[PDB]
């Protein structure tokens, strides 16, 4: 006889990490390529210090310093922090959806939503994309009486498009205002070619919408895990109710303040991922790939079938790229010296082809 | 109109933490008194460099770390890694209960157990103790067929006290093989008199135990938070099948594997705490206060309806001391100096009745 566990664990889709590889670069997790500034570096080891203390459950200097960052709008009730923004997902499961509950969000998308839907006792409605990118039209009209979540990812997270910006709006004001629609912005320091999203003004309009931001990616602090989120303060307050105390570190609230001091410095980085994405883009699209527009710092190939051996031989050549299903692989644009090797690879296998 | 969220998070019982008060003395938070050893400092150093990179999500290098500290009978396949403990007592529910569902667990206990029931939709069963200890019998005749999941917090947060090392084996053995037991020991470096009980026996001896430890207090980590659990390899791999990906650090799991290899010197430390706590307890009761032998790194004052005074006069001689209702009062057993500052609070309050 053995403990008895929930029915819905069996089956359960669980989140698998991008793979590391001795030898190997590594193009699977969307990590930016640099360690931490000097400033960064400091505050880490003055936290260090007091380790053997709690974090503030609150992120009380945290909020501060976010709030300062998004503007005069923006005060520390309307801001949310988890141990990652793969924890203010959970958060906003369990903050409106229970069993026979149904969210809705495009897919493919980020793998981290089905899994955690499944575990409220929810299902998953997950609705297919239209070239790539989110059918803003078609997620509507599926809304039903029991839609309790939305997720919008944008860019979108494996497939690296956005939706139009006004389509976006739109969609908001179309949504019912009792339905939690929450807005996955990991990547919105990456979007160019005026395609960003007035997304703070959605939150500022209306009171069911929520947007998550990350220090993960842009802000290169994915070992420390610290995600936001941005809505009013009802929503923020039900999210810090079901936060699992002092789950973001001490290390990680000083890494991130700090972090938030340096963003000039950190956001200009950007500028050169997105002049060596557009590079990545026009020499795979040279050599006869198609993919669709990225606006985030990786490209999406929809290999179909031939992902698992683009894959394989990818890791034959000690570089690893990141496989979803028979759909497609994810390609991470990192430094020039690894977009190049990637590229060197990618010609090869398609002459191969 | 605001966005719908569940009917179950009003008048939830969210975990109010410790407070932290700038000048004053902390005796609120079970926290150990030292900074870190230099060679776990070093540890964070060396991890810091790569503060871009994901975590690993298996936290291989740790797992085998404390399947080698937890001797010969376990492996890797026993233990699972959360961020802080609190994240596994969540876990635990989020495999075991939903809606209708029942947890049973002695009361007055962890704070936290309440408010995870009840996210999960659960049914939280609170059985009253018996001289200030978890009363087994009674926590046995609250069995149902829809009880999913028991916690034995042993040492007692926050009454400080354990049951009997074999009353706790044959409660155990009484209890339907079905129903998953978590054992939380995050006390448990600082029980002696022999009442320590064979906790991992009871893990190899019964299929259904669980025993969840951390690295916050003996060892001194609580800012960086990693909590363990030990078990059976179906009840691990279903924790691990909930674990919210990276949550555990990439700094986490280095400091935490620094700490193991310092084991011996932390664990010697605790021996100080426990001649302190001797040594409180005596001076408070021939100071008129009665108070449940302790077996943690705090002690429990019964104070009843006068607690908030207590904790009211303990703040304004500059001591942060944990109030729990109209129940007691719980203070941590930190430095000397700390100590006595607390004991000469207490006798002045004591006078004044
Ligand atoms: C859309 C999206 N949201 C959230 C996350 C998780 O980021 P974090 O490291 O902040 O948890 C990812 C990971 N790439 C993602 O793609
Ligand atoms: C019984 C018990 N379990 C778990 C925890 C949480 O410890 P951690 O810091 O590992 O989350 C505490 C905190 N005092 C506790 O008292």
């Amino acid at each position: 006889v053995t403990a008895r566990l929930r029915p819905e664990l069996a089956g359960l889709p669980v989140y698998v990490p991008g793979k590391t590889v001795p030898g190997a670069i590594k193009l699977a997790s969307n990590e930016t390529v640099f360690g931490p500034l000097p400033s960064v570096r400091a505050a880490i080891d003055r936290a260090t210090d007091t380790v053997n203390r709690y974090p503030d459950n609150g992120c009380v200097q945290l909020k501060a310093a976010l709030a300062r960052h998004l503007g005069p709008d923006f005060a520390p009730e309307h801001v949310a922090v988890g141990c990652g923004s793969v924890s203010l997902c959970q958060q906003l499961v369990q903050v409106t959806a229970s069993v026979g509950d149904e969210v809705v969000f495009g897919w493919r998308s980020f793998e981290l939503y089905p899994p955690q839907v499944r575990v409220a006792g929810a299902i998953p409605i997950q609705v297919p994309l239209t070239d790539h990118t989110f059918d803003l039209y078609a997620m509507l009209a599926t809304v039903t009486d029991r839609t309790r979540l939305i997720f919008v990812c944008n860019p979108n997270n494996p497939t690296s498009t956005v939706v139009g910006p006004d389509a976006l709006a739109r969609f908001v004001e179309a949504v019912p205002a009792h339905i939690l629609i929450a807005i996955d912005e990991a990547y919105v320091e990456y979007i160019r070619d005026g395609m960003r999203p007035d997304s703070l003004g959605l939150v500022r309009a209306h009171n069911n919408v929520v947007v998550l931001r990350t220090f993960s990616k842009a802000y290169g602090l994915a070992g420390l895990r610290i995600g936001y989120a941005i809505g009013h303060p009802d929503v923020i307050t039900a999210l810090d109710k079901v936060y699992v105390p002092f789950t973001v570190s001490s290390i990680g609230q000083a890494a991130a303040i700090a972090s938030l001091d340096a963003a000039d410095e950190l956001l200009a980085r950007t500028d050169t991922v997105v002049a060596e994405r557009a590079r990545v883009s026009a020499e795979l699209r040279a050599a006869g790939f198609t993919l669709p527009p990225s606006q985030a710092n990786f490209v999406w190939l929809p290999l179909g079938s031939r992902t698992q051996d683009f894959v394989e031989q990818a890791a034959d050549a000690r570089i690893v790229v990141r496989p979803y299903g028979t759909d497609g692989v994810r390609v991470t644009v990192a430094a020039p010296e690894e977009n190049d090797a990637f590229l060197r690879f990618a010609r090869r296998w398609r002459s191969d082809q």
